[PDB]
């Protein structure tokens, strides 16, 4: 298993514009948009994601084109960031995909505001980290996915993604 196929899952993947489960404009996995209201900005960012006019789809190609440079600024993103890189560097190789995970779901910004878990993690205090990682918006609205990532933190293993 790997960031790829984890987030993959996570995420799914679809070639039609979306509203993801905050009801953003999104396309292929997980790639959002914009947050305004509006179908045309949201067609006008995705033509000029891709560079060509695509009338709200993409190929699979152009997905999975979007999903590598998703991750990469992700992962690069945690590197920059100050509250971040430290926790990064201090994690196993599973754990670490944990961290992408969030921060590929809600930004470094959000992430980063998870203060006392981090703390927790760095320390490596796994039961302590997932409890207080629960106690978030983030858990309570997407719960399923919530869980996988933490139980991901708490065990440093691909148990929640085995058999998906
Ligand atoms: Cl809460
Ligand atoms: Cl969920």
């Amino acid at each position: 298993m790997n960031i790829f196929e984890m987030l993959r899952i996570d995420e799914g993947l679809r070639l039609k514009i979306y509203k993801d489960t905050e009801g953003y404009y999104t396309i292929g996995i997980g790639h959002l948009l914009t947050k305004s209201p509006s179908l045309n900005a949201a067609k006008s960012e995705l033509d000029k994601a891709i560079g060509r006019n695509c009338n709200g789809v993409i190929t699979k190609d152009e997905a999975e084109k979007l999903f590598n440079q998703d991750v990469d600024a992700a992962v690069r993103g945690i590197l920059r960031n100050a509250k971040l890189k430290p926790v990064y560097a201090s994690l196993d190789a599973v754990r670490r995909c944990a961290l992408i995970n969030m921060v590929f779901q809600m930004g470094e910004t959000g992430v980063a505001g998870f203060t006392n878990s981090l703390r927790m993690l760095q320390q490596k205090r796994w039961d302590e980290a997932a409890v207080n990682l629960a106690k978030s918006r983030w858990y309570n609205q997407t719960p399923n996915r919530a869980k996988r990532v933490i139980t991901t933190f708490r065990t440093g293993t691909w148990d929640a993604y085995k058999n998906l």
